[PDB]
DNA sequence: TCAGAAGCAGTAGAGCATGCATATATGCATGCTCTACTGCTTCTGACGATATCG
DNA sequence: CGATATCG
């Protein structure tokens, strides 16, 4: 999910992966990746009201991002409103205002995430310090220290507020494994599976749209095969990944989508129509890459584990987990952090303390001085009425005389 | 006698929300409200012919 | 034929 309001609070001006209902007043939108739930309100009809009516407001994003975005039908509208902008290239944006002359320079950097095609992160600097914007990004432990442009002068920049993503920011997702390892996990499975027969497939129930074609194409570079998908026209712009996807039925590994697709795979079905070729049954084995199943387990786990004679889970996230969010924030030690998503089991006040410790806040101060004034006893209650003998004592002593004045 | 006027019920067309599981992405499906418009049913009253009285 | 009151 996105709990992000896309509004930061250094640039309000500009929103960022939402556009529901007060970033329609905003001078330029920002698209991370073409994840859904960073994608509410782009297709609103006030949206597309406002955009015929308007001739200075665009959406920024990677080239990878608008092949994504202008393939679907529903987005083709932000054909002529769409710039996208190279990754690394620090470029200037102006937040020119539609109804009045105003203007307003900020410069944005694209940083790539490793989390799906078109998924980058965006480096804002300008009158209100720098911010940065990392929507639901993946970095290994000792990489955030390899980010040139994150970099001045061989040290950390100054970072005003960093807006993460936190979707497991919890101890429960400690350290989950490289995707490489899952990788290799899954290679070898479906490798010593099809190996016995052509007839044996091997599915990959995958939920997310965008975020597995590493998968598929190691997986097609290291087996020959070729991935059956739903949809690749989209990947026609991109070849390295257009030629291990294919719409025919008649390939052993497949990653097509259905709503029902579970009960298919019950009645030994893939979710394509197919169920056998040549009139010989086909044996199906279910593999299905996530993480948060494996962040309820009570023992020692792996990565590739059984859960029937027929299926599969597989360790393969695209979010970093609670060490790498930890490393990350550290060795960035902003002054502020705000988390874009808060866990299902976690809230948002563990979240906040949690991050808390990481960010820049090492100043502290002495408490401010209370006044001690019209001390609460007005009239000398332990006042004597001196009545004494004066003979069982000596003599009282004389009041001293200071004559010396300096 | 009957034209015309209320009064009420149904729908098109747009728009929006939520429910979906151990997924953090679902997009996808589904089900609801709103508003203007049309049609049917019930009601009313003026009206003209024609009955009746002079 | 008046023209008044029905009655539909
Ligand atoms: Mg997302
Ligand atoms: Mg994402
Ligand atoms: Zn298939």
């Amino acid at each position: 999910m996105s709990s992000f309001e896309g509004q930061m609070a250094e640039y309000p001006t500009i929103s960022i992966d939402r556009f529901d209902r007060e970033n329609l007043r905003a001078r330029a939108y920002f698209l991370s990746h073409c994840h859904k739930d960073h994608m509410k309100g782009l297709r609103a009809p006030t949206l597309k009201r406002r955009l015929e009516c308007s001739l200075k407001v665009y959406l920024y994003c990677s080239p990878v991002t608008k092949e994504l975005l202008l393939t679907s039908p529903k987005y083709r509208f932000w054909k002529k409103r769409i710039i996208s902008i190279e990754i690394e290239t620090p470029t200037q944006i102006s937040l020119v205002d539609e109804a009045s002359g105003e203007k307003e320079e900020i410069v944005v950097t694209l940083l790539p995430a490793g989390h799906c095609p078109g998924s980058v992160m965006f480096l804002f600097q300008g009158n209100n310090g720098t911010v940065l914007y990392t929507g639901d990004f993946r970095l290994a432990q000792g990489e955030a220290a390899r980010m040139e442009l994150l970099h001045s002068g061989g040290r950390v920049k100054d970072i005003q507020s960093v807006y993460l993503d936190t979707t497991f920011c919890d101890p429960r997702f400690y350290q989950i494994p490289s995707r490489e390892e899952c990788l290799s996990g899954v290679l070898e499975l479906v490798r010593s599976w099809i190996t016995r027969s052509p007839y044996h497939v091997v599915w990959l129930n995958c939920k997310a749209a965008y975020g597995y074609e590493y998968l598929f194409t190691n997986l097609s570079e290291e087996l020959g095969v070729q991935v059956h998908v739903n949809k690749l026209d989209m990947f026609r712009n991109m070849p390295e990944i257009l030629h291990h996807l294919t719409t025919d039925r008649n390939t052993q590994i497949h990653a097509c989508r259905h709503p029902k697709a579970e009960e298919y795979f019950q009645w030994s079905k893939l979710p394509c129509g197919i169920t056998s070729r040549n009139r010989i049954p086909l044996h199906i084995i279910s593999i299905k890459p996530s993480t948060m199943w494996f962040g309820e387990r009570s023992r020692k786990t792996n990565v590739i584990v059984r859960t029937g004679e027929s299926s599969y889970r597989a360790c393969f996230s695209f979010h970093s987990s609670y060490s790498e969010i930890k490393d990350f924030l550290s060795y960035l030690c902003p002054v502020n952090a705000y988390p874009n998503v808060i866990p299902v089991g976690t809230t948002m006040d563990k979240v906040v303390e949690i991050l808390k410790p990481l960010c820049r806040s090492s100043q502290s101060t002495e408490p401010k001085y209370k006044p001690l004034g019209k001390l609460k006893r007005a009239r000398t209650v332990h006042r004597d009425s001196e009545e004494e003998d004066d003979y069982l004592f000596d003599d009282p002593l004389p009041i001293p005389l200071r004559h010396k004045v300096p």
